Parts: structure tokens; sequence; C-alpha cells
């Protein structure tokens, strides 16, 4: 018996905030949270609490601690079977990585619709509003391995593989609504463009290197996303505050035989944020798990992340009516012009057991529709189709992925298929093959219908040569930036500014800065204006010309394009940092506690030391982090209690605690004497907006700092960092 | 989409300081630079200029942007095998990682021996002084990912392939002398405590989590390695300046017969360095790849990367002369007790063509030895010898690893192995077993004996019986990590203290950071002390009384344990970040970068944007990187010219890059004006020791800068740095 005789080795089986207790298992920390699919595994669960120590072989274990050798200092010996199983497994514990989204973070949680579909797509998933699907969900980076850092500036993953009763669907999206390039042919080009480059493998989760803005030059196309990854947008505060999409023109099939022409969004309830360069930069190194983390802990909290799945619909008529081609997938299709109607709700409610086995095993794959959905001819999509599978026979060893646990369809499956490596199903099937008199004819092919039909194909016509040419259709690039561009509210449009600029500034070959800024210049002159001027680049009178691209259908802007511009704040699971000092006044910690308590934010108690400290009443406060330990990026405000400030105002990362959190434009409020600490971020006496301050935390003081953090950054605060030495 | 006229694509194929030229392949950048192993590559180096872009089969394409569909907006056809070849690559481009040590960074070099060695060894590779032997090596992390940063708290892998004329030598080492376990049976579970926990996969490249520090406070037998990665060693400022050990106790054989037991050393002849805790956290976020990248750009400079080879050697005699038992991989050979004996240098002179084919396919293992080498009975390294092996039939996909090229000997190879996958060599021996007559029994055995002969065994006497059993004589866990504690300076010793501090504040459990504080308590009370008061813990009576492991051998230090307490400091190859204004004073400039070059210490000209600026002469100056894109982090040195002060006095982000480089304890140089920033890092008028300072930059001035450079950080500044918000 090594855990300690008072059982604080164990995490309490009940919700609990970040930070209170060491984090588990999801079946261990929340066992009564179920679902079909979670139920499903418990065939291949594993246990181990009063089990025997065994091998593989299932025999007992007398020494796990020596080799067999002959004699205590002697050489080891061949016939140490238990030595030779075990490293043997240890020797093989990698699988290769996925070539993009490398870097996932996954729950298990379930899905259902508000009101019946079954106007336009038979989808069994969409039929009735009582009808519960679980999930099971991977958010992404794209480019960094699977150990690169979670808050870089990077496209986001964002795939459901939704586990229905007429088989697997899954909807595999990203946070932005298009894609870099036209047409599949060119993604291992984009790809290696954007990967370390190949002889010296750097650098690492980021864009901002020659080799991708060189292909971005040479490709106006990819201009659309590129703004969206230059944005805020390419740096969420977490995955629980970005938008999904599901890239491409799909189909609904109704049971009268309708297409509709569809795109997917997932709509976060909880916001949309997103943090600030600089932030996102250093947290990297402070906590590159920062985003894992912040999932599985707001799911260990309650704070279930939650999404509203929204389809935009076009009839089939509409097809041509719009000034872009809807089967490009670097163009959007605005909300101003096509609505984006609520069809369900998501909620991601449990961890999963074991990463590897269930996060990095699972298969993801677009081509996994059921009947009611069907694909179009966008260029892009029609060659994902042959990646996703293909992919999984060297990923994961070969053509059984489907029955690794975390991938198995919880709807039956039985077809002719046998063998390959790592099977586990045993057909019992006298037939290997149809058609058969032996087994009559079964497992038998199943008509289409308007409810657990066989899939046909909706029967498009098709009419052409074959050819390989891209649409003159597609063949617009700069419109949709400016759309994006002009729909981005004045601060945003500046982080969009400073990421161009931070990004051009890591190329080393000066030309291709250049061809970028001559593209930005096709786009809008500000931007282009702007971006030059950080990079020592006069823009010639003929780039001064240039006439902008024209409006979308008459759009010269569409908040919906803005993370800010449309307040959707919400502040339960945040996080403030509350920064203790060694004799705090304990009817502000009361005060301040309980606020955020009401609203479901978090708090964490810092200190320069760990252990306890004593309020002015006695109440011992336990310290949950160092300043230094937990920095203020990890935070989304600041709380300084008045008590004894001068234990902590000559304390350098005290102070640091505050001017990082100010230059990186998030609330700070300071209680009493706490004030003091207004002349480290160069407070005027009378104050400003964005800090919030009185004699003590009672009153008004927290519902100011409350109503600070349901608009998420002092936007306003931008104009005054701009000379912080931090 | 072609290159531009003036050529500026293209890196200079001659040495070039880091950041002037983009980097390349190495036998581009460095055509000139030969020997046998790089020389054998030439068979599988592909070019590129002027020729026809193919599918893998060799058929031209003539477009590569687009996939074949049935007409241009159709959906695209099965019969595009161009498209489905180029995908299919792509798909499957990833192999697994290794399972420790998956991020390393590599490059080919040459190694000769000062004199021959045959009075102790008949190893081909060290007969003679004018025989060179091509060497691959490859630097590395060991917990995280291919994908995660370089400057993490880890211990480093530094492995060499040494292609000798009697067989590939692999030395597979570490930068510290000893390992966290004694038994190879026990690495799977002391890999898995440090590796990212099952549950959530966190935390990447970091021991600073539960599951490690319990295992340690479980098993004392890793406290001293943990004393090392506690240490300055943990966080080394460059594979250049780090030492290498090859762990374990191993034999030279001479051709008479007789063993002596030797320990392997590679000492850098650039010095000893290592970052500071903060600084190393940092530049994880700012700059992942810095240790990857400043390898590549020193070898591209010119600053070839040079190690001593040394052994530390101990008669067969002489066995059980210490009080530790020399086969006990957690106990070093302290130097005051066996010198190192210099026996050789490795330099490295090229960075490889293609990271993937030559970096991350290349295969070490300490098995891999040569006749005039052999074993001990350490039960860490027995073990070992079955891992390296095994581990490549999943990583490098079968037991043809050594036909991959960058693993294949120069030397000649002919035996009767056939087959397996991707099988290259295709044999003609009409004969596929011995002893054959089809074939007069070739290729045949060959007797032992002084040089070209067969591989014997030493005949090393075994005695005991078969158990699985720990050496009564390896049960010490104490007196090492106490001589470790004793031989480090003041300042080295505050570093270890902090190391411990931070990593155990962030274990969530406390009782497992009581237990790490009462296993300190047995190896020195005032660091246990140190430890226990950053933690709110404290020391009972019993732990105040512990009494002392004892002196090692009459050692009360050593002082070559320690990076610092004796100088060895060289500044070739560092670099400086020199602050530029908008009419920077010339007459500073040019002295300032005279004295650099007259040294070999690198320059990074820096500005609050890109481009340029011109000097009070009329000097053209290109900026390598703003303020904010290449911080005080990646640098050695600041220097701040004289001129217009005012453009810079009151950037923030200059102001912070004096900050940042001062809490690092960086050497600071301030000519004229620039004086004024004096202000924002509290330097008093008299001046400071580790800030140089004058009138203008000169002959005095540059040396100043440089001898503080030499001693590598300004340890006497500590006391001073506690207060700065930085
Ligand atoms: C719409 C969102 C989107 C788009 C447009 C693309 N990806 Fe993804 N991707 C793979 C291939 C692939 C191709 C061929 C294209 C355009 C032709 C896209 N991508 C663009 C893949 C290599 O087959 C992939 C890697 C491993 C795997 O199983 O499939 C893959 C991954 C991927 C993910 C991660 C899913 C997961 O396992 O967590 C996501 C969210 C996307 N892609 C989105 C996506
Ligand atoms: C003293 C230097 C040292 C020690 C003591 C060990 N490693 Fe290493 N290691 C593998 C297995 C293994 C075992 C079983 C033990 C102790 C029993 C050690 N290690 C401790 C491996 C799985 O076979 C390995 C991973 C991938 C691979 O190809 O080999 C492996 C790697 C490794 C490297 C990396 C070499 C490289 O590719 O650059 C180094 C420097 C070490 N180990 C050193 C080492
Ligand atoms: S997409
Ligand atoms: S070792």
């Amino acid at each position: 018996s090594l855990a300690p005789e008072d059982g604080s080795h164990r995490p309490a089986a009940e919700p609990t905030p970040p930070g209170a207790q060491p984090t588990a298992p999801g079946s261990l920390k929340a066992p009564d949270t179920r679902n079909e699919k979670l139920n499903s595994l418990e065939d291949v669960r594993k246990g181990s609490e009063n089990y025997a120590l065994t091998t593989n072989q299932g025999v007992r274990i007398a020494d796990d601690q020596n080799s067999l050798r002959a004699g205590s200092r002697g050489p080891t010996l061949l016939e140490d079977f238990i030595l030779r199983e075990k490293i043997t497994h240890f020797d093989h514990e990698r699988i290769p990585e996925r070539i993009v989204h490398a870097r996932g973070s996954a729950a298990h949680g379930y899905f259902q619709p508000y009101k019946s579909l079954s106007d336009i797509t038979k989808a069994d998933f969409l039929s009735d509003p009582n009808k519960i699907t679980p999930v099971f969900v991977r958010f992404s980076t794209v480019q960094g391995g699977a150990g690169s850092a979670d808050t870089v500036r990077d496209i986001r993953g964002f795939a459901t593989k939704f586990y229905t009763e007429e088989g697997i669907f899954d909807l595999v999206g990203n946070n932005t609504p298009i894609f870099f390039i036209q047409d599949a042919h060119k993604f291992p080009d984009f790809v290696h463009a954007v990967k370390p480059e190949p002889h010296w493998a750097i650098p690492q989760g980021q864009s901002a290197h020659d080799t991708f803005w060189d292909y971005v030059s040479l490709q106006p196309e990819t201009l659309h996303n590129v703004m969206w990854a230059m944005s805020d947008r390419g740096i969420p505060r977490s995955y629980r505050t970005m938008e999904g999409f599901g890239c491409h023109t799909f189909r609904l099939i109704n049971a009268e035989g309708k297409a509709t022409f569809v795109r997917f969004h997932w709509k976060p309830l909880a916001g949309k944020a997103s943090l600030v360069w600089d932030e996102a930069q250093k947290l990297t190194g402070r906590d590159p798990d920062f985003h894992r983390r912040e999932l599985w802990e707001a799911i260990e909290a309650g704070d279930f992340p939650e999404y509203e799945l929204g389809f935009q619909l076009i009839p089939e008529e509409d097809e041509f009516k719009f000034d872009f081609d809807l089967l490009d997938p670097t163009k959007l299709i605005p909300e101003e012009l096509v609505p984006v109607q609520r069809v369900g709700k998501m909620v991601l409610n449990r961890n999963p057991d074991n990463f590897f086995a269930e996060n990095e095993q699972a298969a993801f794959h677009p081509g996994h529709i059921v009947p009611g959905l069907d694909f179009t001819n966008d260029p892009l999509l029609q060659g994902r189709l042959f990646s996703y599978t293909d992919t999984q026979i060297s990923r994961l060893g070969g053509p059984n992925f489907h029955e690794i646990p975390i991938n198995r369809p919880t709807a039956p499956y039985h077809n002719f298929q046998r063998d390959g490596m790592h099977r586990m199903g045993i057909d019992t099937n006298p037939a290997n093959y149809e058609p058969n008199s032996i087994n009559d004819n079964w497992p038998r092919e199943t008509p289409p219908g308007p409810k657990r039909g066989g899939f046909e194909s909706y029967q498009e016509r098709v009419e052409g040569n074959k050819v390989r040419e891209r649409s003159p259709s597609f063949g617009e690039y700069y419109s949709h930036p400016r759309l994006f561009w002009l729909s981005q509210t004045p601060f945003e449009q500046r982080h969009i500014v400073d990421g161009f600029s931070f990004e051009l500034s890591k190329v080393v070959r000066p030309y291709i800065r250049e061809r970028v800024v001559d593209q930005l210049a096709h786009i809008d002159l500000t931007l282009a204006q702007a971006v030059a001027k950080n990079l020592g680049i006069e823009l010639t009178d003929d780039q001064l010309n240039i006439t902008p691209p024209p409006d979308v259908n008459g759009l010269k802007k569409d908040p919906s394009l803005s993370l800010y511009a449309i307040p959707d704040g919400d502040v339960k699971g945040r996080v403030v940092a509350i920064l203790l000092n060694d004799e705090v006044r304990s009817a502000d910690l009361l005060a301040i506690l309980k606020a955020l308590k009401a609203k479901g934010v978090h708090a964490k108690l810092l200190y320069s030391r760990m252990g306890e400290v004593t309020a002015d009443d006695g109440t011992v406060l336990p310290i949950a982090a160092t300043f230094a330990g937990a920095p203020s990026l990890t935070v989304d405000a600041v709380i300084v209690p008045a008590g004894n400030i001068a234990d902590i105002a000559d304390n350098g990362d005290a102070n640091y605690y505050l001017m990082e959190a100010y230059k990186h434009l998030k609330p700070i409020a300071l209680a009493g004497d706490a004030r003091k600490f207004k002349a480290t971020i160069k407070i005027a006496d009378q104050g400003e907006e964005g800090i919030v301050e009185a004699d003590s935390a009672d009153g008004s003081f927290m519902d100011e700092l409350l109503t600070l953090m349901a608009a998420h950054r002092v936007w306003s605060r931008i104009p005054k960092i701009d000379k912080i030495p931090a």
C-alpha cells in the first residue's frame, strides 16, 4: 500500500472546477454519464484495481523490478520472456501520426435535432427530435506534429463522428468556411508548402516561413483562407469559442428524391473568442497543451462544450444565382444572402479513458455519409473522398480500422468482406460472396426508400469531355478576401495587418514579401499600405491604382464574418487570476469568489510560493499556483484584493503579471490598497475604461468586472499598450 | 511563376553567417565538403533543375494543377492515376516516430584519433591518427514528440554513428553521465511515468507533472539523474555547448586480449553553457526550433560543432575498488578519481539534404560495436541491446533498415540473410546458407585477431544462479546526488532549487510533493529546506536529523560536475542583437562589427519594422528582424549604438528587449545616448559589472563586452533581477 491513507490520490467522481482535483479517465471521473456508444465500448474497457500484474498471456509476474540474469551482477538471459514481452510492447507503441491535423483533442457527447427535417432529408439522425445520436469529436490544428503546441496561428479542424442508426456519418470540418485551394490535386503542394521545410524540418506549427508565402504569392486562390488565418480566427481562445464549418456544398436528399444544396455550420454556444498574437505565441511556450487542457477541464467541471448545428440551404434552381460558384471551396456563402437555419444541438460531456486508444486511433472521413445526404462536384471534396480511406491503411495498419473500438458503428454491419491484418470479427456465414444460394443470399441488398433503405446516389446529370481543367467560374480570387476584410472591426483589421506583417517578416527572401504585398493591393489598398509600411516597402503608383474587386452580390460587409462586431459573450467556464498577499482582506475575497461562482466563472488563487496564506480574519487560503507558474496568459482577467499590498508590491513577477494581462487587453480589477499597482500599468488617478477600481470589492465592483469579461477584451486600450515595456 | 531575375532566391554556396542567406540542403550549400559516407550517398541523391515533372513511373505530367473530371465542373474520374499516385504518396508519408528521443537534429562530419590506441584497443577506427572515420550525429531531447520544442527541460541524447572500416559503431550517449534507473526491465515504467499521462496525453516535453514525481518519490534510484535534470544541465544553450557521455561501463579489448573497462565522454570545444529556466521556457514558445536552427546555422557559417572524445579507463583488477559498483548506471565515476584521457576530435561540417530521409530514418543502436570493443553486465545496457534492433521493425518497416541509405555501412557487408520487406540488395550467391559447398562456402567466417578479424566476445567468467534480483551493491541512492549538489556553484544550486520548486508546484497531489521533499532531506538538508520553503512545507524534526550520505571515496566535491566553476568560455559562433535607430552612428557600428568579426561573433540588426534604415553616413542597413520577431531569448548579448536614440527611447518593445536580456543575465552594452536606457533596467550612474557603457563603441568598450560574453552570463546580477517586472 503506496496510496496515501487519506485517499487524496483519487479525484472525486463529481464535477469539480479546473485545478481543484487531479484529472482522470472519463469513466472514472463521470461513471454515470452514458450514451449508446460509450456503453458499447464496455466490452473492451479494462480496469486494474485488485487485479494481479501479468504478462499479455495472462501469466502472473512475481518481480516486475528486475531482469533475469546469471548472478545478481551477471548478464541478462535470453530466456527472460517477461522482460522481452514488456520491452517488445514498449518498442512498438508508436503508430504513424495523421499526415495533417496530427495535433488534436477529443471528447464524447451526443446530438439531438430540434425538429424533424424529413421535408428536406431522409437522414435518420435528423428525423425526430427525440432521437439522440452519440458523437465523438476531435478538434485539431493542421500543420504541427502530434507533439506540437495548441495555441499556434493555424486553421483548426473540427471533426464530428455521428454514430447513427443507419451508419457512421462523419462531418469533417474546419473553423473557417473555406479552404486555401480549389482542386484536391494540389493538396500535397499546399501542405508541403505550409509544413516544415524539407532540408531542415523547420518551422513547427507555423506558416511564417518562405515556402508558404512563396506558394500563396503564386496561387492567389489561397488569399481568402490566408485572410482568415492572419485574423484572430487563427488563434482561438478555446475550442469551445470558435465556429465550425463543413467547407463544401453537399446535398440533402429527401424521401421524394429532391436534392437541396447544403453547407454545414456549428455555432459555439459559449460565444466566439480569440487570443491576441503575442499572448498566443507566448502561451505555446508557457503551456503548449493549453487548449487540450481547457477542453478536458471544462468537461470535468460540467461546462460542457455545446454547439448548434446549422444549415445554409440553396434550392437546386438557384445553383447559378451568385457571383461565385457554389462548388468553389475558396468561396463562402455570406449569411446575409443565405441564412443559417438552426438544426440541433451537440453537447460534449465526457472525456475519453485512454487518449491513444480513443483519440489517436479515431478515423474520420467525409466520404462516410448516410442515406439522405450526398456529395457534389466540388473538386476539393471529390479528391478528399479518395484520401481519407487510403491514408488509414498505413496509419491504422490495414483495412480493418473500423473494428478499432472507437471507430465501430453502433448500427449493424454485415457484408462479404474478409481477412486483412488485425481481423477481429469471426464470420460464420457459409458464403463470402454474393449472389449466393448457400446462405440464401444473406446479407442482402436493400432498396432505397424513405427510412432504413439502401444508399443510392442522386442521379445528377454529367455532361462534358474528360478534361484536367479548372472551371472559368472559379477564376476570381480577391472579392471574398475583400468582403472578409471590410466586415472586420477596426481592431480586428489591425490584428490582420499585424499577422501579415509578423509573418512576412520571417520570410527571408525579400522578393516574396514584395510579391505578397502586391497581392494585398488587389484586395484593399489600406490593408496593402499598412502591411507595406511595417515591412519598409513602398507601393508603386501602379499598385496604388489597382481597382478593387467587385462587391459580392452587392454586399459591402457582412457582420457575421467578424468575431466581435456583434456581441455574443458568455462568461461561464472563463477563469480569473486572484493575486494573493500574506494578509488578504477576507471580506473582499468572499465578495469576489461568490460573485464569480454565481456566474460559473472559475478562479485561481496565486502567490509567490505554494502552500497557504492567512487572511486578516484567520481564514486559511490554499494557493493554486505561483505567479510564474500560472501566467496571466492562462486566464481571462485578473483581480487583486486588498490587504497587505506591501507583501507583493515589490515582487517583480506580481507587477509583471499585471503588465502582461494589461498588454493583452484583459480586464483588471483592483480593490483598496491594490490600487497602488495603478502606477505599474500607468493608470491615471481618475481611472480608465477596462480597469475596475474601488475602495472595496463590494457594491458594483464585481458586476463591472463581469461586464468587462462578457465583452472578452478591452479593445479601447489598444493605443495605450503600444508603448508598454512588456 | 519563377525565380527573381536578380538570382536572390538561391543561397550562396559559401559559408555565411546566420540570417545572411536562406538556409539550404547541405550538398547545395557546401558542395565541396565531402567524406566517404557523404560520397556513397550519391547513388540516391536526386536533383531537380532542368528535369521534367513526372509520376513515380517516369511519365511526364502536362497539368499538375487539376484533377481529371467529366466537364470542367464535373465529378473527378477514377481513371486519374496521376492524381491518385500523388495523393497516395502524400497519404502515406508518415512513419512511426521514435518511442523516445523522437525530437532530434542531425549532421554529418568526421572523426580522427590523436594517436594510435593499439595498446588498449584493437578497434580499427582508433588505430591511426590519420585514419578519418565519417560520422553522422543526432542530438535529441527524450520525452517529447518529433514536433515538440527544443529548449525544454529534459535530458538530451547525443548519438554518433561511426562508419568504420570494420563496421558501424554507434555510440548512443546522453548529456549526463548516468541514467534514472538501474535495470532495463523498468524502462517502460520510467518512460511511461515521464511521458504525457495516458488519459489526456498532457504534458508535452515536461517532467513537471504528477506521474513523473510519483515514480521518482517511490524509486530513490532516480534521484541522481533528477538532480542533473533540475540543474541547468537540463536546458542547454546549444547542442554545441553540452557534454556527452556513453552512460555505461563498456570494455576495450586489445590485440593481446586484455580487457580494460571504459566510460566514454564528449567534451564540447565551444565550452559548456546553458539557458536559465524562464528564458528556456519562453523560448519554447518564441522559437520551438531554436536548437535545430542554431545547429544548422552554425554549420552553414563554418562554426562547425567540435567535440573531443575522452575515455575514463579502469583496469580489470580495479573493478571493485570504488565505493559504488562500476556496473550501476545511476553512479558516475568522478574525474577526480579517474581522469578523462583525450582520445580524438569529431567535427560536424555538413548538414543533411533531406531531414526525413537522413535524420528521421537514421537508426542508432549501442549493440552496434566493432572488434576491439565489448559490453559489460551493466543491467541497463544489457536490456538496451534487445530494444534498439527490435524497435526498427515497426519504425522503419522491417529488417532491411540497414539498406536505408543513411544506415548503410561503408565497410563491405555480405552474409546469407535474404528477403524481408523492401529488400534492396539482389544477392547473386548460389547459396543462402552455410556451410555450403556450392559456393565454396563464401562468404566465410574469419578468425579473430589483431586487425580485420571476426568478432569474438571477451571470455568473462559468469558464476551465479538464474535470479531476478538487484545487486546489493546497487542499493545506495543518495551519495552521488549529494556529490553533484556540493560540486555546483551557489548560483547553480539556486537554479537546482528553483527547478525542483517550479516542477513540484505543478504536481497536483500534495502528498507527492511531500514525499519528494523527504527524499531531498536524505541528500542535503540545505537543498531540502530551500525547496520545502518554496512549497510551503515544513521539515519535521526527524527530517532535520537525517544523517547526510557518505562522501564518494573521500570526495567533498568535484568541480568537473559544474557547468561553470572552471571557466571554459568560447565566444566564436555566439550572437549579439544590435538595436538600430533611424540614424545610427556609423562610427559606432563600424567598431562594433569589426570587434565581433575578429572573435567570430555574429550580429543581428534589429529595428521596429523591416526593410532598411540609413546610417549617419549614408550606409544602408538591412533589418534582419523586428524587436518582437527576434527576442533577446535568441541572442547572447545586446548592443545599442548611438545616433537618433529618441527614435527608439519610448518604444515598448525596445525597452522590453533590454529588460528581458537583463533578467536573463546577459551582457548589455550602451554607447553614447543609448545610455539613457540605463533607466529602464535601474543601473546607477556609477555603472554596474555586466553593463558596458561609454561615450562611443571603441576598442575598450568592445573588449569589455567580449570579456563578459566569454563568461557566458553575469551571475553576480542575480540578486538585482527579483525586482525587475519582466
Ligand atoms: C472542410 C474541412 C477540411 C478540408 C477542406 C480538408 N481537410 Fe483534411 N485530411 C486529409 C486529406 C485532405 C485532402 C485530400 C483535402 C483536400 C483535397 C483536405 N484534407 C482538406 C487526410 C490526409 O486524409 C486526413 C489526414 C489523416 C486522416 O484521417 O485524413 C485529413 C485530416 C483532416 C481532419 C482531422 C480529422 C481527425 O482525425 O481529427 C480535419 C478536421 C480535416 N481534415 C478537415 C478538412
Ligand atoms: C545512456 C544513453 C541512453 C540510455 C541509458 C538509454 N537510451 Fe535509448 N532508446 C531505445 C530503448 C532504450 C532502452 C531499452 C533503454 C534502457 C533499458 C534506453 N533506451 C536507455 C529505443 C526504443 O530502442 C530507441 C528509440 C527509437 C530508436 O530507434 O531507439 C532509443 C533511442 C535513444 C536515442 C536516439 C538515437 C537517435 O535516433 O537519435 C539515444 C541517444 C538514446 N536512446 C540514448 C540512451
Ligand atoms: S473547405
Ligand atoms: S546511462
